[PDB]
């Protein structure tokens, strides 16, 4: 699916995550926003080192869920892959609060400190009644 963006932020809401581990709800968006353009269907393969990005937080296959032909995968969030690529986007949301439960919290995705650290992200979550 392709949220709309307020319906996003009041889902993230729901799911509890409005200042999980001091990260604000419009820190999220701007997450989402950059990583896939809101669409839980996202897939980013990373020739490179033979890993995949899934779904709505593009959350990787070597350290966070399984796809099994990842070398190197470690699977902390104990979810399957395919469980990021689903419509309900609750796997995914307990799954970045399992990434941003280590030391480096949201900075653990590029894609946020290049858009959304240090610059003003309130204009994901304006109008959305969050």
């Amino acid at each position: 699916k392709v949220f709309e963006r307020c319906e996003l932020a009041r889902t993230l809401k729901r799911l509890g995550m409005d200042g999980y581990r001091g990260i604000s709800l419009a820190n999220w968006m701007c997450l989402a926003k950059w990583e896939s353009g809101y669409n839980t269907r996202a897939t980013n393969y990373n020739a490179g080192d033979r890993s995949t990005d899934y779904g709505i937080f593009q959350i990787n296959s070597r350290y966070w869920c399984n796809d099994g032909k990842t070398p190197g995968a470690v699977n902390a969030c104990h979810l399957s892959c395919s469980a990021l690529l689903q419509d309900n986007i609750a796997d995914a949301v307990a799954c970045a609060k399992r990434v941003v439960r280590d030391p480096q919290g949201i900075r653990a995705w590029v894609a946020w400190r290049n858009r959304c650290q240090n610059r003003d992200v309130r204009q994901y979550v304006q109008g959305c009644g969050v």
